[PDB]
């Protein structure tokens, strides 16, 4: 029972997301989220508010935006890039791939660019819309969503930067090659052995640089001496310049990982590329109070950021 709670409100096909049709004639996707209060709750409110105040704060066609601002809407997204992989009897040919990597760096340059971390990009949340272009959602903080964390993370590294996001874009790449996800791990020491047989044994010295006191203590006596795998090997459909970048995007150090302006530049993107969109639609760097936490003083910010009935 959901549909029921809208009949004395406004429509009907984390939270509970559903589908309906706005005031007018439009496809809307409508999230309720009410208890687990929650909007009472100063701790969890200010989560439903760092949402809220993240996706009002960007305007642009890659970043999924408030239609209408506990009940949410937004546009509805036709289906996510997990099911277009997962579904073999859809071809993903590689002028697709170059069009959906295109657009996923895009959207992630707008968030870093405005300081924002996604910290959990994978295909689940990498959505599709009725035109068939990509927009992300889940930029605010199953078991598979593991197989996209960059080494830090696995690592859990404290200094972790916008560049986790480029790892779980350059497996999501390699995902759209081999219809199949690059390193599905289920231990902290089988999803490290994954990505090392791949992208080849890290320098000590790196690995201390990028790891918690507790994660070198898993990995002291856990010395590999693992070659470099041949990409051509490790992702078969895809051509020299689509493998060239995706070793560049899967590298195991950050410092060495190709950037988000640097991987738009990229050779592979010649065809796509314009200098002008990593510019336009961009937010400036987003604000958010997490210092201040109070009953009544969130409700008064909620009613600030919304101006649209
Ligand atoms: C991280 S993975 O479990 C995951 C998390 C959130 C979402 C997810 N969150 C939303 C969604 C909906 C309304 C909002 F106001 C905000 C987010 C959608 C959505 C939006 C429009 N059409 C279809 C679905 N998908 C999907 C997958």
């Amino acid at each position: 029972a959901a549909m029921r709670d809208l009949i004395a409100e406004l429509v009907q096909r984390y939270g509970a997301v559903c589908a309906g049709v706005d005031s007018e004639g439009i496809p809307v996707a409508i999230k309720r989220v009410f208890n687990t209060n929650i909007l009472s709750d100063s701790f969890l409110c200010k989560r439903v508010l760092r949402e809220i105040r993240l996706l009002n704060h960007f305007h642009h066609p890659n970043i999924l935006g408030l239609r209408d601002i506990l009940y949410l809407v937004t546009e509805l997204m036709r289906t996510d890039l997990a099911q277009v992989i997962h579904d073999q009897r859809i071809v993903i040919s590689p002028q697709h791939i170059q069009y959906f990597m295109y657009h996923i760096l895009l959207g992630l340059h707008v968030l870093h660019e405005a300081g924002v971390v996604h910290r959990d990009l994978h295909p689940g949340n990498i959505l599709l819309a009725d035109n068939n272009d990509i927009t992300i959602c889940d930029f605010n903080l199953y078991v598979t969503h593991r197989w996209y964390r960059a080494p830090e993370l696995v690592m859990q590294f404290k200094g972790f930067t916008k560049l986790v996001d480029m790892w779980s874009a350059g497996c999501v790449m390699a995902e759209m090659f081999n219809r199949k996800a690059l390193f599905r791990g289920s231990t902290f020491y089988n999803q490290l052995n994954k990505i090392v047989e791949v992208v080849g044994t890290p320098k000590i010295e790196d690995v201390v640089m990028f790891s918690s006191p507790s994660a070198r203590d898993y990995l002291r006596n856990s010395l590999s001496n693992v070659p470099a795998r041949a990409w051509t090997a490790v992702v078969p459909t895809a051509d020299p310049v689509a493998l060239d970048l995706i070793a560049k995007m899967l590298e195991f150090n950050p410092q060495r990982r190709i950037s988000t302006e640097q991987a738009l530049r990229h050779p592979y993107f010649e065809s796509l590329f314009d200098p002008l969109d990593l510019t336009e639609g961009l937010s400036e760097r987003f604000h958010f109070d997490e210092s201040v936490t109070d009953v009544y003083d969130m409700h008064k910010i909620f009613t600030a950021e919304v101006e649209r009935f």
